[PDB]
């Protein structure tokens, strides 16, 4: 099986909740495999890759965690592949907090230079579902505490899907490692049919 981990804007595969998660995963899980792309800083080319390395693993038992922007990227990756997902703190409108970001950037653990532009917004923009097909593939993860992002969004829109909303927290969730384990039974990537 495969876990494939999308990370949040300007960051990469050194994000605290992926690392902790990698650690965890690789003693209580050696045979799943920990997918942690670094993410370019273009919505496109994000989700190209994305869908490359789901479709060379589709075969087999792979699942998605997604925190922040990666959230979005996991929602859309989900319904449009029916694969299981387990978004935290994830953006609902991040084409509506990017358009601040707007112009030279840069992301500080790959040191990349990128001017995020308009176009970008619009490929972002353009993979919003506005009616969940697959809810039943998505588990939301929220702390009411986020400061980044406003948490009713999510709690309305992943509506007919699980949520575990916690109060207090924030965006970078606390506590995650509580998760693990319900995590990966949720993404069905272990099984004891073998026992």
């Amino acid at each position: 099986s495969t876990l494939l981990y999308i990370h949040g804007f300007n960051s990469s595969p050194s994000s605290a909740k992926a690392t902790t998660f990698k650690s965890w995963l690789q003693q209580h899980h050696p045979h799943i495999e920990m997918q942690i792309p670094q993410l370019p800083p273009y919505p496109a080319e994000a989700a190209e890759m994305l869908e490359s390395i789901v479709m060379d693993k589709a075969g087999q038992s792979i699942g998605i965690v997604g925190s922040s922007l990666g959230g979005y990227f996991a929602t859309w990756l989900s319904q449009r592949f029916s694969i299981p997902a387990v978004v935290v703190n994830p953006a609902v409108r991040p084409f509506e907090l990017l358009s601040d970001y707007l112009g030279e950037n840069q992301n500080p653990y790959t040191g990349q230079k990128y001017v995020l532009e308009s176009r970008h917004i619009y490929d972002l923009k353009a993979m919003q579902i506005e009616k969940l097909e697959s809810p039943d593939l998505l588990w939301l993860l929220q702390q009411t505490g986020d400061e980044v992002l406003d948490y009713r969004q999510a709690v309305a829109y992943y509506t007919p899907c699980r949520q575990t909303v916690e109060s207090g927290g924030n965006h970078a969730f606390v506590g995650f490692d509580h998760y693990f384990s319900p995590i990966v039974t949720f993404l069905g990537l272990a099984t004891a049919l073998e026992h």
